[PDB]
């Protein structure tokens, strides 16, 4: 996949060192390694957002999760780790949508109950990332649709069937729920969908996988029509693989060791899957650079990098499972309260 | 239109004398004149509904209004007079949807605010019909969508885009909100949409204009897929506007004067012809718009029969019938206006409360 080609093809902008310097200046801390290492690499209107934060110290983050399975892996958790950082760095509210409606509509043999099981577990996996419970609002569409609906209607009216089908690749055999859904994913980009804790027309930062862009490329056109702020968009590169070409957060140190040893492509910094995974997982640059140099020059063996990765991954997965098991129902239910005076309520 | 052709074409059935006698038996009161005179004439699954009421003494009514205008007229209020009757006769909950979302999505230049301004007035017109507040729940889709959504999702998933477009005549230029909407009108046909006061899979009676049938022809095929009851449906004929089958209709904002004008200058006369020719010809009830309206407004079958007989035989003048209509209309409209003016904000708010103990029957 040619990312630089995609940026210019769909009208995005590369994240620059200036963006980073301004982020560190405004947050009074070091930028996350996702930004420094170009994992989150492209954006729309980030400059506007940074200036708006500088001038008003106010905005909110919005991301989502589609509960189509019980088994999440690290790639799914990448944007949530990132939202955790943004949440703490700027001290702003985070909003997380669970498109249980989408997964119900797109999966023919799935019922709402099943989707809800998947949803609850995915929610616990997401919370287990380390999100600030005070600065977080999670919602299921099946429950928050009433708060989303007037905004959805405006988006509905400004989206022709032609546009929905062209943008999302729908055909005439798809159910009208699939056609109507994208407005519900677009809606939370507008702060009127959260009257309990947010003011009107507050800029929205949307961290997302690249594959989610069609939703928010459309949201920016409709935002102009609705006379509201265009969603500030931030994209991530797809996490590379190498049928269990992934690391599940239910996996054991044993299975992680086996998968890494037997399947992780080795390589060359750019073809070694393990060094990339370390690019994701290692916060300190010195380490990453040392391992990178030793490996590129030949001093370090493959099985070494494999070992260090297995260690890091093992600690991560174990801590995550611990946090997961630690979760009480009240702790989870707290995340669904929009009435927290707490952070949530200060952004007006 | 040929209604008997429609009945066969779309798989409905005429309401019979057996149905009327049975309704009178179960309600212990005379059947409403809308039924006796074939104004509400066609149905689906009325026998099942009457059996169910005989067995459990309960069901619920569902009808709706699209707030597309500030000025409602008689034809608009026809099914609401009919719902007031059913509500009182059977002693059952009445559910009323205001599809402000529909009218927002179908009218390019209407804001949600303007629409809301419309439905707030439409609601007062609807209530002023004489609905029982204790047995009535009114809701705006813009406010109740959260209660509708899980059911709408199931209906969505069971409707292909092709089917939606073919049933409702949509094209690829229509917004996706218009394609989405029908599931929201279909949703209240299922009691799970009213958890606060309704029980499990309760049979739903939907009185409607004949042009709403595609919604509920679709609701019945979808119920089968959701394993829920098919909506018991009851249709009314179109109320013939003035000037053949402002100002071919009479508004409930009109003054007695305006009604006088409208009738005397625009009511099709049927009998008419030459000043004397009518004395022996004489008067044709089927074409006389006045007698047709009196069919809607006169409860007493005997007055209607007398006026009609005299006007058909020729003794009655077009102007006389005209005048009878002026006074009936005037009384009705004035009464409606007084009732509408008397409405307090709290009385109105009481209609929107889903937690009324009077509604709470499981
Ligand atoms: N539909 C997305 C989940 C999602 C919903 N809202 C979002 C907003 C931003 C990013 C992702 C989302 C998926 O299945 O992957
Ligand atoms: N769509 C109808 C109003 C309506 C909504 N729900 C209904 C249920 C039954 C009959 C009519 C309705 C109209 O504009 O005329
Ligand atoms: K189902």
């Amino acid at each position: 996949i040619n990312y630089n080609k995609l940026i210019k093809e769909f009208g995005c902008s590369k994240i620059t060192e200036n963006h980073i310097k301004r982020i560190e200046k405004l947050t009074n801390s070091k930028a996350h390694h996702f930004i420094r290492r170009g994992i989150f690499f492209s954006h729309r209107d980030l400059d506007f957002l940074l200036n708006y934060y500088e001038q008003h110290k106010c905005f909110y983050i919005y991301t989502g999760r589609g509960p189509s399975s019980l088994s999440m892996h690290l790639g799914h958790l990448i944007p949530f780790y990132f939202c955790k950082y943004l949440q703490e760095a700027f001290n702003v509210p985070l909003v997380i949508q669970l498109s249980d409606d989408e997964k119900y509509l797109f999966n023919q043999n799935y019922s709402l109950e099943y989707i809800n099981t998947l949803t609850n577990e995915n929610v616990k996996d997401i919370i287990s990332v380390g999100l600030n419970p005070e600065l977080t609002f999670i919602f299921k569409n099946t429950e928050y649709a009433g708060y989303l609906y007037p905004t959805v209607l405006s988006i509905h009216k400004k989206t022709t069937l032609n546009q929905s089908m062209n943008v999302f690749g729908f055909n005439h055999s798809d159910n009208i729920g699939k056609i109507s859904y994208p407005s519900f994913q677009i809606a939370p980009c507008f702060s009127q969908c959260f009257p309990n804790f947010l003011g009107k027309n507050i800029p929205c930062l949307v961290p997302q996988g690249i594959d989610q862009d069609p939703y928010f490329r459309l949201s920016r056109d409709i935002a102009v029509k609705m006379a509201l702020h265009k969603p500030v968009v931030v994209h991530s590169v797809f996490m590379p693989g190498l049928n269990n070409s992934v690391i599940f957060l239910t996996d054991t140190p044993e299975q992680i060791k086996n998968k890494i040893n037997k399947y992780a492509f080795s390589g060359n910094l750019d073809k070694d899957i393990s060094y990339q995974y370390l690019r994701y997982l290692l916060e300190d640059d010195n380490k990453l650079n040392e391992i990178g140099e030793k490996y590129k020059k030949g001093e370090m063996l493959s099985g070494e990098i494999k070992k260090i990765l297995i260690d890091v991954l093992t600690e991560l997965v174990l801590k995550h499972q611990e946090k997961k098991k630690s979760l009480t129902d009240e702790e989870i239910s707290y995340f669904f309260d929009p009435n927290k005076p707490s952070l949530q309520k200060f952004k007006n």
